[PDB]
């Protein structure tokens, strides 16, 4: 609702994005067609989601920022930090599908699957982070908050890339060990794969735009975004395996890519050693049959219920969190960006 | 041999590097199975080749700054902003191998061709890249250059990663077409490519730390370090086709990438029309024999002597540009590059 009111004016905004960084750089005629292909690049992985990260940006810097306090460049300055957390999620998204060797995202296919384009995605990806510092410097280069952003951004990739280590870590390919595939190391991981990036690093960014700049501030903000974010990353598991394809977008791969999922991990718990032996027969294989063999068995013991209970009881959870540690903030700010995720579909 | 003296103090500071990395994010033993993974990558790939770019910053620091302001904290900063360049390297390096395809490196495997790690490269080499900016925190956080550095890694990151999106819009694989591969194309590619991080990068850093901030000093030195670098990126597409192997630490790949080699581009402006046609025909292809046909061609017109009499000419310009440009900086800080980089076989 805020973010609807909300979501024009970002999108339109993406039109400057590329204006911008297709021509600070074309002075230079000479890499023009590497500033072609940027602007390909651009139009195709940071364009078709639902802006949510972005738009959080947007909708919690109003609600920081005192109203005469928003003119229109302050405004400006706030539409391209949250397209930066956009292209943090398309470089992110980019290697990502590679890595888990996705087929679609965004209702299209991947941009390494694209005829032409192939592995050359990796530079491509590159690229993208590249474009978050080169528009934190043209726009916010004079603020007083343009070194918090910097670090806020590498802490938070750095944060993702060592999230994406244990990921991959935790699921060999061709190496099935149900074992490895617990509540702690799920945990663990969605913290630092999802977490850090889709929530804290959206709020925090508008935070200190808006002179919020306070250790135990950002400390308590955290407090409840790692906890949206695990709901979200379990949230994504789900669909993952049970969502419909036309709807998010993307074909799952967990299962196949013997990845530690939510699901995986809420089965073993409820495995009975018969079945727990389906799964340890089924699991991180390109088989379709025994691909189905493992959702038979999520679907035989009820995950689907269990999903929709800890949805429940999570969001009640967070809201307690948001009682408890939204002050000095108003609690407009994660009431919003909870409303957004609860119940998504895509 | 400034080289020399200098090398055994930076490569044990490695020792450091990794114990620093490895230790400040273990207060958090979640990801400590990642944390392990960083030490395995960081070893494996920020190790084995000859630290001309990390020694260039260590070796300039100490030309730059006055002996008192020698101390062992600054010290130790100049080695943390060697191997920061070094981690870049690495960072580019990984990607590269994968997306040129490439056997080897530094006389090893390429990381994404051992067994177990394949295109999980990807997120190690993003790793590397987060890691230059943990230890420029680390260690530089507090120093009046901190932010200079931070942008300048930032900047010749987007400069090298422009430059390869040009080298491969350039070379696109099964498309043949010589046509594209001009004297300029060939300049702009090597110059975005090598030359600001190998040359500009390190000498910058030096200078940053040193004091020497002042735009037109870093566009001086920069004009003598574009033009190293373009010489250093010519000598290295000679070697992929006539070094040996065993020395150079790699096997060259080209011909078959369908690459806008140096070679290639004195090959077409040499080439009779029927050489044109054999070389149009043997070029970016797998096939070994199809290679050799395009190595003898080059032969034929006599490349390797070519080479060297631009190794000559390049050299003695380099050397007019220091005299034009070196002050008021010691011509010892770019003679001493340029001597390791002159008649090298690796
Ligand atoms: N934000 C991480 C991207 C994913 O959610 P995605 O389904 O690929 O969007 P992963 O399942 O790999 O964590
Ligand atoms: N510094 C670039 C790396 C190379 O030189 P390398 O031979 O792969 O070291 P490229 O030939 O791809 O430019
Ligand atoms: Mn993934
Ligand atoms: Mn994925
Ligand atoms: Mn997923
Ligand atoms: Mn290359
Ligand atoms: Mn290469
Ligand atoms: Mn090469």
């Amino acid at each position: 609702d805020v973010y609807a009111q909300e979501k024009q004016d970002f999108v339109q905004h993406f039109s400057q994005i590329v204006r911008v960084l297709t021509e600070d750089e074309m002075g230079h005629p000479e890499i023009g067609d590497a500033i072609a292909r940027l602007k390909e690049v651009l139009e195709y992985n940071a364009i078709g989601g639902k802006y949510n990260r972005g738009l959080t940006v947007v909708v919690a810097f109003r609600e920081l920022v005192e109203p005469r306090k928003q003119d229109a460049d302050s405004l400006q300055r706030a539409w391209t930090v949250g397209w930066c957390v956009e292209l943090l999620q398309a470089f992110f998204l980019v290697a990502d599908d590679i890595m888990d060797s996705s087929l679609t995202r965004r209702g299209q296919i991947c941009w390494y699957q694209k005829p032409g384009v192939g592995l050359d995605a990796i530079n491509d990806a590159n690229l993208l982070e590249a474009c978050i510092y080169r528009l934190l410097k043209l726009y916010c280069r004079e603020q007083p908050y343009y070194l918090n952003l910097i670090e806020l951004f590498l802490q938070s990739s750095y944060q993702t890339e060592i999230g994406q280590t244990l990921d991959l870590l935790t699921a060999p390919q061709g190496n099935v060990d149900l074992v490895r595939f617990t509540e702690k190391r799920y945990k663990s991981i969605v913290k630092y794969k999802t977490a850090f990036y889709s929530f804290y690093l959206p709020i925090a960014a508008a935070m200190y735009m808006a002179g919020i700049d306070g250790e135990k501030e950002h400390a308590n903000a955290k407090k409840i975004l790692l906890e949206m974010g695990e709901f979200f990353q379990i949230q994504d598991d789900y669909l993952d395996l049970f969502g419909d394809p036309s709807v998010t977008g993307k074909i799952g791969t967990d299962i196949q890519d013997n990845k530690c999922s939510w699901l995986v991990v809420q089965c073993l718990q409820r495995a009975t050693p018969e079945q727990y032996q389906i799964l340890k027969e089924n699991y991180g294989q390109k088989e379709a049959e025994k691909v189905a063999r493992v959702k038979a068995l999520y679907e035989e013991l009820d995950l689907p219920a269990v999903f929709l209970q800890y949805e429940e009881d999570s969001y009640s959870h967070i809201m307690a969190l948001i009682e408890q540690y939204a002050a000095p903030l108003p609690p407009a700010v994660f009431l919003g960006l909870a409303r957004k995720i609860y119940k998504r579909r895509k």
